[PDB]
Formats: C-alpha cells, structure tokens, sequence
C-alpha cells in the first residue's frame, strides 16, 4: 500500500510516530559513525516509512505490508512498544564512542573521518580539541569559537532576518540577481542547524563574480564571522553574525550561486531533504537509467543532458507524481 521509494510518496513535516522513527535514526547516525554505509541507509529508510504512515504505530500488527521493515528495525520497534525503551539504543546513547563521534560530527567543518581520527587520537571534549590548535583547520576553529551558538537550533525569525540582509546585498550588488531559500526551511521546518540560500540571475553569465561583492557588502556591515569562498557550484560557507535585540547570535550560512540553466537541479538537489535526494537519485539511475545530480540530468547512453525550466519538470521527465519541498521530509 505504500510506495518503496521515498521519492514515491508524500512526507511531511510532521507525523504521528516521532519517538519511533527517532530511536531508528539513533542507531542509523551510530551506524555512520562506525562507517556501517549499508546499515545506516537501512534504518534511515525503515524511519522513513514510519514518518509517512496516516496513524500512529500502537501495536505490531502495524507493521504489516510495509516495505524495508526488516527484522531488526522491527525488533526496535517491538521493544519500545512492549517496553517503552530500546536496549540497544539506550546502550548506543550512552556510549562514550556514539557521544563523542556526535560532539565532534556536529562541529563546523568536521565530517565522521576527522571525528573518528580524533577519537582513535584520544580526544575526548571540546577543550581537548582547543588545546591542540595544529590539529584544526581555520573552519574548524572557527566552528570551536562559535560552538555554543551553532549548537542553538536557528529559528525561523532568524532566517527572515538573513534572508533580508542576503537579500538587500545581492539586490544591491547587482540589480535582477535573486535570492531562494532552500533546505530544510524550504521543506517548511520551523527549526534548522543553518540557512541555505540558492543565488542565481535570469541572464547566464551575469551571475559572474556576484558572490564576493555580495560578501563584501555584508563583510562591510559587520555581519560575518567567518567566510570560505570556494571557485561544482561557486559557494560560501559563512558563519553569520545575527544581532537581536540585546545582544547578538552566531548563524551558519551557506550561499550557493548557480547559473539559471542549472538553478532546477540546484535548487532540487539543495532542498533536500538528505534523504529524499538520495532516494530520488537512485530511482532515476535504477528505475530510469538517468543520473541525476545538483547540475543536471544525463542519460549516459544517448549522452544527453534534459533541459528542464522547473522542479516539476524534473519530476515529470523522471515520470514521478510532484511532490512540493514541505512533502520532501523523508
Ligand atoms: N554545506 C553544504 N555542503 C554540501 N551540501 C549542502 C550543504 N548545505 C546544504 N546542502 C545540500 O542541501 C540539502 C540540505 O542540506 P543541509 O545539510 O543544510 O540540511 P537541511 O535539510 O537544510 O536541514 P538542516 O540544515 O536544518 O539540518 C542537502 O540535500 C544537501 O545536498
Ligand atoms: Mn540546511
Ligand atoms: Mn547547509
């Protein structure tokens, strides 16, 4: 009754089985930490079911039919339904290895193979990574400076603050230039570890050289921290200083600029969520022999790239129902 791809079928922001799909995206995060690829897709899909069904699960019986359910998700679920609580996620939650590999993970500018070098090195806490400055990178500094505001969930409030501020610098940067938000702010979420911002002119080419003027100009305002320009997209990942009233908030930023024959791709890819995409890829390169990417769609027989003006055309082409972005919370 319910589709097995999750770019197959509506899920939104909300649902009615949090503390179920929660517990399975434990072990799936612990999973990543331990480099176990195949286990973490596995209990991300079987959460994803959960966050697409009409009802809540209450009994095992619910359980019946539904795709990438097998024996060990299920026994999660089983568990904490008979039980209230899981044993193997109580035991990964206080794990000192899944505790550490998060505090790490969660850094700006550190993946799992920086964390679990760290952690093979003997770092346990954030004051252990200060002590060894030699061993970060500038991004990473930076991430160590602004930790306890990173780690404070942004709020929407914030994003149409720098939604404004990033909107006012690229409008007088370059007059007809245009701002999207993307993300999961796009998908309709109330709360977010940063805002992304997708950048793109109606004329191609005239988006050249837009991003460091657009930087300058909020550089000039005193609202960067931190900035790393990169000539895949031309992009900045930045550290955002926000003022509020009284006082002021660390934000992280990430502006993308993409030519507009790409921005369909773009803003497809960038929307996320991380999920959905994945899913949506590996349907249109198994399903449909096409590889989709953040820059195009190409069919690598006919070696040919699919023109398309919007996400629904996308989604046309790859002969999929459309699903709007806050149905894209897989
Ligand atoms: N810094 C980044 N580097 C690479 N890709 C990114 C980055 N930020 C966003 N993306 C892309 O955009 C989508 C959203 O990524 P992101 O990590 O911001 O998660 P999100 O869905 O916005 O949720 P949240 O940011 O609240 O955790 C993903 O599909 C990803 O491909
Ligand atoms: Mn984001
Ligand atoms: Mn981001």
């Amino acid at each position: 009754w319910m589709p097995a791809y999750a770019c197959q079928r509506p899920t939104p922001l909300t649902h009615h089985n949090t503390g179920l799909s929660e517990a399975l995206e434990i072990l799936a995060e612990a999973a990543g930490f331990e480099g176990s690829e195949g286990r973490l897709l596995t209990f991300c899909r079987a959460a994803s079911v959960l966050k697409a069904l009409p009802s809540p699960v209450t009994t095992l019986s619910q359980l019946q039919g539904l795709p990438h359910f097998g024996e060990h998700s299920s026994r999660v679920v089983q568990e904490l339904l008979e039980h209230g609580v899981c044993e193997e996620v109580e035991r990964v939650r206080r794990s000192e290895r899944y505790q550490t590999m998060k505090l790490f993970t969660q850094i700006f500018g550190v993946g799992v193979k920086t964390a679990d070098r760290w952690y093979r090195e003997g770092l346990r806490t954030l004051d252990d990574l200060r002590e060894q400055p030699q061993k970060l990178t500038q991004q990473q500094k930076a991430g160590l400076q602004h930790h306890q505001d990173l780690s404070t969930p942004v709020l929407r409030s914030d994003v149409d603050a720098l939604q404004q501020v990033v909107e006012e610098a690229v409008g007088q940067a370059l007059p007809g230039a245009t701002v999207t938000l993307t993300g999961g702010f796009r998908r309709g979420k109330l709360q977010g570890h940063d805002v992304d911002f997708l950048i793109t002119h109606p004329k191609e080419g005239q988006e050249a050289g837009l991003l460091p003027r657009v930087m300058c100009r909020l550089q000039d305002q005193g609202l960067i921290l931190y900035h790393q320009h990169q000539h895949a997209f031309e992009r900045s990942f930045c550290i955002f200083r926000l003022p509020q009233p009284g006082s002021w908030k660390a934000v992280r930023v990430d502006l993308v600029v993409a030519p507009v024959s790409q921005f369909p791709f773009a803003l497809l890819g960038w929307t996320g969520s991380k999920l959905f995409q994945r899913e949506l890829r590996r349907f249109s390169r198994k399903e449909k022999g096409l590889w989709l990417n953040s820059h195009g769609l190409f069919d690598p027989e006919q070696k040919t790239f699919f023109q398309a003006a919007s996400e629904e055309d996308i989604f046309r082409h790859l002969g999929l129902e459309y699903l709007p972005p806050e149905q894209r919370n897989a």
